[PDB]
């Protein structure tokens, strides 16, 4: 296994190890502990390992023994990267578990405390556990009829330090003051905004971070620990003349993507194109890495170079980009810009993996120079807004085996 899950109960390993499994990673989940699953042949199959430590009712001690026993375990089994699934509610005999998991991990291991789970109520707010608007504590977790919760400020209850995201702070900004706090801390998050930089943060910490959180910080880390394959770009090619369309290159334009948008006197014929190509490809090669790069049809209707002309000109563009330079993945919209994309790189079709939303499908490309390519296709009038950076997002926060 590359990441292994501790959880300390069974609903819990199913519910974070599947989390990890709609973000692409081979996943196994133990109905007990790692021993067993790791003694299997068919280990190396699985990148995700889940297991549950059934220690939630468990004296400190006992708790403490077994979490210390399972982490040596996916240790000494080579995982790299460690989250601990606890109570979104801190039920458990949380302190000692957290400290038995940090130790066992390493000797510079961070204990990254945040068990929010901001769509089902639960915050850190100043430390603070709140559900809806009352600490823990003033909830029907004090009394649990098996382990009853008597204290909302995570940080008194870890006797650590706690951290709030200083500004619209950055996820590099975040990991270096979440480093200076080791070797445990708190961190709030007040919504799922909150916790998708968390979860980045601790993406940038890399192996020494042991995030403790709850079903809040699974699907995020999930993508954010997918996020570390990379081929390069996400090329999206936009044909459309659509209004949806134009304002959705609007958007990926102004969040980042590199855009090259020829005139329709380049796209008229041979002569211009050849060399306004050219142009591109060699740039290309030598401009810094970007996250997307986008190709963008012109506005407007010039005589003689009909719509099709347009794509195939796009289409072959993109084509020569993926083959020659290499990329993560495609994005092409509408439909006859899609069509053109798969042409020029001889592809059959797409075999379906998932969705950006319905009616925008991710998969991979079939056949071809670039068959296994990740894929999203799109018509042209078809989304909203935000949808051509939902795609480049998704294909990077996938993992693809």
């Amino acid at each position: 296994p590359y990441i292994g899950i501790v959880a300390d109960d069974l609903t819990g390993s199913g519910d974070t190890a599947v989390q990890f499994v709609r973000a692409g990673w081979a996943t196994q989940l133990s109905v007990g502990g790692a021993e067993q699953a790791l003694a299997d042949p068919a280990v190396r199959q699985a990148e995700v390992l889940a297991v549950t430590t059934h220690s939630r009712p468990l004296a400190a001690a006992d708790a403490a023994a077994v979490v210390r026993g399972e982490v040596e375990r996916l240790r000494a089994a080579g995982v790299q990267r460690l989250y601990k699934k606890v109570d979104s509610t801190l039920r458990g005999a949380f302190k000692a578990e957290i400290d038995a998991a940090r130790l066992a991990w390493g000797e510079d291991a961070i204990a990254v405390v945040c068990p929010a789970f901001p769509v089902t109520g639960r915050t850190v707010r100043q430390g603070v556990l709140y559900v809806g608007d009352r600490p823990v504590t003033e909830t029907s977790a004090a009394t649990d009829p098996v382990t009853p919760v008597t204290e909302s400020h995570i940080p008194t209850l870890l006797g650590c330090a706690q951290l709030a995201a200083q500004a619209g702070e950055t996820p590099a900004e975040l990991a270096r003051r979440i480093a200076a706090a080791a070797p445990v801390v708190v961190v709030d998050a007040l919504d799922d905004a909150d916790v998708q930089r968390l979860a980045r943060a601790i993406g940038v910490l890399g192996q020494r971070a042991v995030p403790v959180g709850s079903g809040g910080l699974a699907a995020p880390l999930a993508r954010v620990w997918a996020g570390g394959q990379a081929a390069g770009p996400v090329l999206v090619v936009v044909t459309s003349q659509h209004s949806a369309a134009r304002q959705q290159a609007a958007a990926l334009q102004q969040a980042g993507a590199r855009t090259w948008a020829p005139t329709l006197a380049q796209l008229a014929d041979d002569r211009n194109w050849a060399a306004w190509t050219a142009e591109v490809e060699a740039a290309e090669h030598g401009m810094p890495a970007v996250d997307a790069l986008m190709l963008l049809a012109p506005e407007g209707r010039l005589a003689g170079l009909d719509a099709d002309s347009v794509a195939r000109r796009l289409g072959e563009l993109a084509a020569r980009l993926v083959l020659a330079h290499g990329a993560a993945g495609v994005v092409a919209t509408g439909g006859d810009g899609a069509s053109a994309v798969l042409a020029a790189l001889q592809a059959s079709g797409i075999a379906l993996v998932d969705e950006v939303t319905g009616g925008v499908p991710l998969g991979t490309l079939t056949g071809g120079q670039a068959a296994g390519l990740p894929v999203v296709t799109k018509a042209g009038g078809f989304g909203e807004q935000d949808v051509l950076i939902r795609a480049a997002q998704a294909i990077r926060e996938r993992r693809f085996t």
